[PDB]
DNA sequence: CTAGGTCAAAGGTCAG
DNA sequence: CTGACCTTTGACCTAG
């Protein structure tokens, strides 16, 4: 699992914010926290986050980052 | 100038789908791939694609995107 | 090692 | 439908 992103399942580049994640999910989490962005799900808050469809819903991607254990506290100034 | 669209000769906004192209040819290729659109040439499949006449034939514009090297694979899934 | 920065190249919108 | 004009993504690098 050291090699697989816990959020989308892409090739993981190491532990980012306490979770094994790809460069994509790391960057997304970083921008969300830094810019203090709020998202909305156009569906039923159960969108599938995988390599191909991770960008389909920002709300569901962020909730998966949190549920997998990504720490807001680990994003610095 | 090395900032020329390989499809139509308009000012290129960078590399789109592996080819130096204008914002017009980028959008056109994207919509064609996304919707899986099939076009028809009303002539002999050799219409001239340039800045002025790019919109004259959808079929010939798409065949030039492909012949120039535009990658169907580089068009990602819809986001909304 | 993993934190942050960068910027080319993806994405999107909506007036015409 | 088109394309000007805009935003977000993620591969890659470097400093701590
Ligand atoms: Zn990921
Ligand atoms: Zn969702
Ligand atoms: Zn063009
Ligand atoms: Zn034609």
């Amino acid at each position: 699992t050291k090699h697989i992103c816990a959020i989308c399942g892409d090739r993981s580049s190491g532990k980012h914010y306490g979770v094994y994640s790809c460069e994509g999910c790391k960057g997304f989490f970083k921008r969300t926290v830094r810019k203090d962005l709020t998202y909305t799900c156009r569906d039923n808050k159960d969108c599938l986050i995988d390599k191909r469809q991770r960008n389909r819903c920002q709300y569901c991607r962020y909730q998966k980052c949190l549920a997998m254990g990504m720490k807001r506290e680990a994003v610095q100034e």
